[PDB]
């Protein structure tokens, strides 16, 4: 997260680390054994950490499970990151609490204009590299079509949207991938992609939540 802010310990009880001998990608605590993640985070041997703060300290509410399962989008496209989503099912049921809570799923789409809230312990720099050890916010609203489908390099498809400030200064980066973005208090995307950080004319890419919750529930009504 670059120009963000301290969030504050477990302020945000549904945030994930996904862990393989190192943290790699965040997520989203959707239900006591489910988490919504990218699919470009996809790798085997993954451990779920819940409850975290700074990665790197054991300070005691956190959870450590390991997935059972893992579920790629059927439609994922790993070159176009179109419907960059994956679900993973944790081995045994976290335990819910005040420090560790999921969050709900959509049942319609933000709107343009809507501040959403971006977390993540990924890079912070948006020229060269630092890591934080505890968890990073970002305020940012959601962006017209029409800002990005030109402010865009790549293909913008009608799965994802985008979230940030054209300025640059303020945006999602490398490690927050998989991460949530909340508006209206439920889970609308997932930190998916862009072009460098915070760069100019160049705001972040996320998944679009709403148009995979049938997915997501029948896929967790059979698995
Ligand atoms: C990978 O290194 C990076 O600095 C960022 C990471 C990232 C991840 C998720 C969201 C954001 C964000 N800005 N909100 C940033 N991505 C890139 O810079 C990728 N852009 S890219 O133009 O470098 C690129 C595009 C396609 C391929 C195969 C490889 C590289
Ligand atoms: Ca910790």
């Amino acid at each position: 997260i670059v120009g963000g802010y301290t969030c504050g310990a477990n302020t945000v009880p549904y945030q994930v680390s996904l862990n393989s001998g190192y943290h790699f990608c965040g997520g989203s605590l959707i239900n006591s054994q489910w988490v919504v993640s990218a699919a470009h985070c996809y790798k085997s041997g993954i451990q779920v950490r819940l409850g975290e703060d700074n990665i790197n300290v054991v300070e005691g509410n956190e959870q450590f499970i390991s997935a059972s399962k893992s579920i790629v989008h059927p439609s994922y496209n790993s070159n176009t990151l179109n419907n960059d989503i994956m679900l993973i099912k944790l081995k045994s049921a976290a335990s819910l609490n005040s420090r560790v809570a999921s969050i709900s799923l959509p049942t319609s789409c933000a709107s343009a204009g809507t501040q959403c809230l971006i977390s993540g312990w990924g890079n912070t720099k948006s020229s060269g590299t630092s890591y934080p050890d505890v968890l990073k916010c970002l305020k940012a609203p959601i962006l017209s079509d029409s800002s990005c489908k030109s402010a865009s390099s790549r293909i913008i498809t009608s799965n994802m949207f985008c979230a940030g400030y054209l300025e640059g200064g303020k945006d999602s980066c490398q490690g927050d991938s998989g991460g949530p973005v909340v508006c209206s208090g439920k889970l609308q995307g997932i930190v998916s992609w862009g072009s460098g950080c915070a760069q100019k004319n160049k705001p972040g890419v996320y998944t679009k939540v709403c148009n995979y919750v049938s997915w997501i529930k029948q896929t967790i009504a059979s698995n």
